[PDB]
C-alpha cells in the first residue's frame, strides 16, 4: 500500500538505486533538466571507498572521507528527490521498486508537494527508467564464524568497530605481564586478503605501531604481530610480477608475517584454522591465534539482485551479477539498467570501472533525451546510431605502509608512470587527492595529512 | 585488598586527583625530579571547556578540543603514573585513596614494574601529600524531571547526546506539513542559565540555524525557536551593566527568545513550567514546550568531596566545597590540598581561578623540596617566609553568536581592552587560542574554523 508517483512535471522519471561510485558519478552527468531523477539508499552520503583503510587508526578522519548526498543534488539544476530507505524488491512487470525503514525524505529545488509518510512505513515508487547500481557485499565463501568474529572492511561502521576492538585489546594486553601468553594473543591482528584492500589496511595498521603506539608504550609495539593471508601464490596479483615481489619484500621488512598459497577452513572466537598449500605440492595445517579479524575478501550478488534473477526469464542463470548489454541495459528488460558490481560485463568489480560506466550511461541518456521516440525503447538505441562502452584500463595504485607505494599508470596501449617506493608514494597522495568527488573532502583530508606530519594520529576507543 | 605502594625512590609523592584544569596546570608545573607524581581520574584526557558549547552543532569537532593525558606527561622529565578510574573514598587516617573501575594503567618514562591488576578490581593508593582537583557537578536544584529529559553541558558525551536529539528531531518534524504544532515542539529549544556557557550555546545553534540549516531546508529553518531562562533580572552579570545590555539586545536581534526573571519550577516530557517575576512585583505561570533542553547552571560539590565532610571534624560545616587556607591547605588536614571548583576559598568557579592557584601551588611544592624538613608539615609553610595565594582577576569573555562578542580584559587594577561587538569577536577567536594548552588542539581548532570559512558545519547524527 501508498504509492508516491510525483508526474505532473512532462519529463520521464529516472530512478537510482544506491550512494555509491556508480549512483553519485551517474547524478553528476544525468541532465536533470531533461529528467526528473530520484535516488533511494539506507545510506544518506558518498563514501571515497580508497581510503577507506586509513580510518581504523586515524591517519584520516571518519568525516574527511564522506559526503552527504543532498550536497552533490544541491549543486544540480533541476528537481532531485532522496529516499533514505532500502530497496527490498525490484518490480519489472509493475515498473516499481518497494522500499523499507524510511528514515527520511529530502526534496531540493522542490518547494510544494507534501508525501504523508510515517517512520518504516512500507511504500511502491513508480518509475520510467531505472538505473541499478546497489554493489555488492562481502563474501565469506561460507567459511564458518567469520560474520561472528571478524569485522569487514566495508563501511563507516565497520571502521569504528575496529578501532573499539583494537583499542580494548591494547588495553588488556597492558595489564598483562610481558610473557604472558594471552598478551600475545591480545595484540595478534590478522587481514585475510592479498589485494589492494588488504595491503593497505595491513600497512595502515603497521604505520600506528612503529610511529604512534612506539612512542609512549614501546613494550606493547614490539610484541603486536600483523598477518596477511592470501590464497594466491602472488600477493596483488593484479600488477605486473616484478612490482608484487618488490610488494611482498617490503611488507615482510616492514615485520609483517605474509602467509601466500593459503586458504581459511574455519574461524574460532580466538584463532583460524588454515590449509597452506606448498612448493612441493603437500598441504600443513596451522592455527593462527588472534585478538582482531580483518576480513578483506571478494564480493557476492545482495539479496535485491539475486530476487530479480527469478523474475526475468533470461535472468535466471546468474550469480555474479546482472547479465548486461553492450550498452549496459539488463538483458531481458525493457528500461532498467546496471553499473558498477551489481553488474555483470565480463569486467572487475573496482571504483574505475563504475565511474566510466556511470559516465557512459548518463552521457546516452542526455543524447536519447532529445527524439519523439524517448518521449519500443530497446530498438531506438541502434536506430539513431550511437556507440557502445568501451572501457578503458588507466591501471592500479597501492599504498604498502610506512612511506612506500606501487603504481601502474596507463591509456589503452600505452603505459607511463612512476612505480618504485618513495617518489610513487608521493604520486599516489596527489593522484588520491585528485580524484576526491567533492571539495569539503579534498581540504579535509589535505588538512588530516598537514595535522599527521606534525602531530601523529588521534585514536581514541570513544570517538 | 590490593594496595599499591611505589617507594624504592626516595623521594615524597605527590597523588594528583583529575585531569581538568586544576590537574593539568598542576602536572605541568610540578616538578617531576622533586616528587614521583601520579594522577587518578576516569577520563583519560583533558577537555578545553571554553570551546564544548561549539562542539554539538560542528563548529568545532570534538576531537579538536581534547588532548591525551600521557601527551602531557610524556613532556615531563621525572615519573608519572595514571590511574584511568575514579576516587571513590578520600582515607586522611591511613593516607590513601580507594579507587573503582580500572580501564586502563600507564606507566611513562619507568620500564621497570608489574602490577598485577585484573579489570574493575578495588585498590588502595598510597600517597605522602595529595593534590584534589575532581572539580564540581551539575547542580538541578532538585527540581524534578531535569535528568530525566535534559542534557547537561559538561563533557563530550553530553555533545554528542545534543547533537543526536536534535538531529532526530530535525528528521522527525521535516516529516510533518508545516501547520502541525507537533512539528513547532520538535524544532523548539530552551537553553537554562543565563551566564557564558548557556549564552554561548544558544549562539552556536542559533549559527547553526541561520547558516546551515537555511541553505538546504529553509522551510524548518525559519519555524525553529531558541529559548535562554535565567533567574537573575540581567544575562551575563559578571560584566559592567553597559555590556550586559548590549549583550541581551544582540541575543533577541538574532531571534532568541529571553526569559528573564524566570525560574523553572518543574521538567516534563515535553514542555517546563516556569514561574516569572515581573517588574510590578506579581508572579505567572507559563508553559514552554520543547523537544530538547540543555541544562547550563551552577555546581554542586560531588561524592567524594561530601564523603570527606564527614571524616574531617572542621570540614563537617562545608557545603560548597572544601574549606581552605590562605595557602591553599585544607582545613583540619597534615597535607590534603584542594585547587579549582572542589575548594572554597571565597572565589569564582572559573578556569582562570583553577589555573592560577595550580600554578602558586605547584611553586610553592618546588620551593618546599628544598629543605631538610619536608624530606610537622604545616608550621614549615610560615617558618620559612613565603607568601600567600592572590588572585589576579584578568577579566571576562563571551561569544554571543553571529560574529559578536563582548570582552573585559585587566589585571589587577588597570582595565583596558575591545569589547564591542565584531572586532571583539575577533579578539576573542585569538585569545582563545592562545590560552588552548596544547600545539595539537590549537592547528585543530585553526583547521576547523579554516574550514568553517569554505565550507559550514559537519552535522552528522552518527558521528
Ligand atoms: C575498503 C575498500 C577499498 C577500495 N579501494 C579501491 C581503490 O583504491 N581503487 C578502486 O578502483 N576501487 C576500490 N574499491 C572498489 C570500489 O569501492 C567498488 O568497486 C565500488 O564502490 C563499486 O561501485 P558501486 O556503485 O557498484 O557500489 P558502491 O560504491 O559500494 O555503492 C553501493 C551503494 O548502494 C547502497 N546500497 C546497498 N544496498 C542497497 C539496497 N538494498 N538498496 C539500495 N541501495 C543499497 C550502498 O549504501 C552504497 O552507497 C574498494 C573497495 C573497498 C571496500
Ligand atoms: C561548557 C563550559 C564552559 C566553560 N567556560 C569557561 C570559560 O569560558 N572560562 C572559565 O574561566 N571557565 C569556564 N568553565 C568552568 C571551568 O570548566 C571549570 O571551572 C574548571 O573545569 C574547574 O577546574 P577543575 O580542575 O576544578 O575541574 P574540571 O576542570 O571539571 O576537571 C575535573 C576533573 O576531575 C575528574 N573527576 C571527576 N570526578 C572524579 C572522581 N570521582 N575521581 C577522579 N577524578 C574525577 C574529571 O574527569 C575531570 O578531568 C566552563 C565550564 C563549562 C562546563
Ligand atoms: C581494488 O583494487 C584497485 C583497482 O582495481 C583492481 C584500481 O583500479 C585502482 C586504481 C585507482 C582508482 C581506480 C581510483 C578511483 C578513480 C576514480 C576516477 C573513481 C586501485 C588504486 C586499487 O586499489
Ligand atoms: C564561566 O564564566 C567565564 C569566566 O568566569 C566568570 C571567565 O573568566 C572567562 C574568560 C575566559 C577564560 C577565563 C578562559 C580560561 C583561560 C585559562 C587560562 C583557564 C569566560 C570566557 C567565561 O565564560
Amino acid at each position: 500500500m501508498k504509492v508516491i508517483d510525483p508526474q505532473h512535471s512532462d519529463k520521464p522519471n529516472v530512478l537510482i538505486l544506491g550512494s555509491g561510485w556508480g549512483a553519485i558519478s551517474f547524478l553528476k552527468h544525468i541532465d536533470t533538466k531533461k529528467y526528473n531523477v530520484s535516488i533511494i539508499s539506507p545510506r544518506s552520503y558518498f563514501l571515497f571507498t580508497p581510503l577507506l583503510p586509513s580510518a581504523p587508526v586515524g591517519t584520516v578522519d571518519e568525516k574527511s572521507i564522506i559526503e552527504p548526498i543532498v550536497n552533490f543534488a544541491l549543486k544540480k539544476k533541476g528537481n532531485v528527490t532522496y529516499y533514505e530507505a532500502e530497496a527490498t524488491s525490484i518490480n519489472p512487470d509493475r515498473n516499481t521498486v518497494t522500499i523499507k525503514s524510511l528514515s527520511a525524505v529530502s526534496q531540493l529545488y522542490q518547494p510544494e508537494n507534501h508525501l504523508g509518510l510515517h517512520q518504516a512505513e512500507p511504500a511502491e515508487i513508480k518509475y520510467d527508467y531505472l538505473i541499478s547500481a546497489v554493489g555488492a557485499e562481502p563474501n565469506t565463501f561460507g567459511i564458518p564464524g567469520v560474520t561472528d568474529y571478524g569485522h569487514f572492511l566495508k563501511e563507516i561502521p565497520n571502521s569504528l568497530e575496529i578501532r573499539r576492538t583494537f583499542a580494548a585489546n591494547l588495553e588488556k594486553a597492558n595489564l598483562l605481564p610481558k610473557g604472558d601468553p594471552e598478551r600475545r594473543r591480545l595484540l595478534s591482528i590478522v587481514v585475510v586478503g592479498g589485494g589492494p584492500t588488504g595491503v593497505e589496511a595491513a600497512g595502515e595498521l603497521q604505520d600506528y605501531v612503529h610511529q604512534d603506539l612506539r612512542k609512549f608504550l614501546p613494550a606493547l609495539a614490539e610484541e603486536v604481530q600483523i598477518h596477511l593471508v592470501e590464497a594466491l601464490p602472488i600477493v596483488l596479483n593484479m600488477f605486473e610480477k616484478k612490482l608484487s615481489s618488490y610488494a611482498q619484500s617490503h611488507l615482510e621488512n616492514t615485520s609483517i608475517k605474509v602467509h601466500l598459497r593459503t586458504a581459511v577452513a574455519k574461524v574460532e572466537e580466538k584463532q583460524l584454522l588454515a590449509k597452506t598449500k606448498h612448493e612441493d605440492g603437500k598441504i600443513t595445517e596451522e592455527t593462527i591465534p588472534y585478538g582482531t579479524l580483518i576480513w578483506a575478501t571478494g564480493n557476492k550478488a545482495r539479496p535485491v539482485i539475486t530476487d530479480l534473477f527469478k523474475k526475468i526469464p533470461e535472468q535466471n542463470s546468474s550469480k555474479r551479477g546482472l547479465a548486461v548489454n553492450d550498452f549496459l541495459q539488463v538483458k531481458g528488460s525493457n528500461n532498467i539498467f546496471a553499473i558498477g558490481d551489481n553488474a555483470f560485463a565480463g569486467l572487475p568489480p573496482t571504483a574505475q570501472v563504475a565511474h566510466q560506466e556511470a559516465e557512459y550511461l548518463a552521457k546516452n541518456f542526455d543524447k536519447m533525451a532529445q527524439i519523439p521516440n524517448f518521449q519500443k525503447i530497446d530498438l531506438l538505441f541502434e536506430e539513431n546510431n550511437f556507440k557502445p562502452f568501451k572501457y578503458n584500463d588507466l591501471g592500479a595504485l597501492a599504498y604498502l605502509g610506512s612511506e612506500r607505494a606501487i603504481a601502474t599508470i596507463r591509456s589503452g596501449k600505452r603505459t607511463f608512470y612512476t612505480g618504485g617506493g618513495l617518489m610513487t608514494f608521493y604520486l599516489w597522495r596527489i593522484l588520491y587527492l585528485s580524484m576526491i568527488l567533492s571539495a569539503r573532502s579534498r581540504l579535509k583530508v589535505f588538512f588530516d595529512w598537514i595535522k599527521l606530519a606534525f602531530f601523529k594520529r588521534d585514536f581514541f576507543k570513544g570517538l
